[PDB]
RNA sequence: GCCGAUGGUAGUGUGGGGU
RNA sequence: CCCCAUGCGAGAGUAGGGAAC
């Protein structure tokens, strides 16, 4: 799944006079460039709502260029809920970190005796070419037994898809029950 | 658990203005 | 305190680097 944006640079014209009129401040960088950029702020609620910092997101810039980047980070105006700056992480030529959310599948053979099935992650860290973005990682438990542990390096990756934290970083666990995480009584 | 921008923000110097 | 103008500018995070592959 990939987005469209409409970007524009800026250079003098005052964050907070952007704002005011409906606009984000923000900037795009990579190795190469980094140039302060602006999007409307419901165009970008719009899609980063869909794209988030999984998707794609192309911007579709004034000099009729489009480039095709992540978001990279959202800094929220303390004491509310809105964007106040926006980085978009411009894709190239090389791979990149990012965020890629994990499917669980499958009912852990310790959930069957009674276990605690636990996602400790929602989305892994990994290094991939932006060519080959993968919409999701899939993660089968079933073969979770009470008191075991599915580890980065048991995710069976997509091809040209690796990790970006360590092998041993925990992904799930099945936990034996009778209270195994505080008990509300 | 190292170094570290730019951008934005907090804070702030000076001048002016204003609930 | 807020705004405008003008000069600085963190902390935390990101790019990039170091290290590693
Ligand atoms: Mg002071
Ligand atoms: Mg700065
Ligand atoms: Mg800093
Ligand atoms: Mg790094
Ligand atoms: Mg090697
Ligand atoms: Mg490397």
């Amino acid at each position: 799944m990939e987005y469209r944006l409409k970007a524009y640079y800026r250079e003098g014209e005052k964050p907070s006079a952007l704002r005011r009129a409906g606009k984000l401040p923000g900037l795009m960088y990579n190795r190469h460039l980094n140039r302060k950029v602006y999007v409307d702020l419901v165009e970008f609620d719009k899609v980063f709502r869909q794209a988030s910092i999984h998707h794609v997101i192309v911007l579709e810039l004034p000099d009729g260029q489009s480039l095709p980047t992540l978001v990279r980070q959202v800094n929220l105006d303390k004491r509310r809920r809105r964007p106040e700056h926006v980085d978009f992480f411009v894709l190239s030529d090389e791979p990149v970190e990012m965020y890629v959310p994990l499917r669980f599948v499958g009912t852990p053979a310790g959930v069957r005796a009674g276990g605690v099935l636990q996602e400790i992650h929602r989305d892994i860290l990994v290094k991939v070419s932006p060519r080959n973005i993968p919409e999701f990682i899939e993660v089968d438990v079933s073969g979770l037994e009470i008191g075991d542990s599915l580890h980065a390096s048991d995710l069976k990756l997509p091809p040209g898809v690796e990790l970006a934290v360590s092998p041993e970083e925990t992904i799930a666990a099945v936990v034996p029950p009778e209270d195994v995480e505080k008990l509300a009584e």
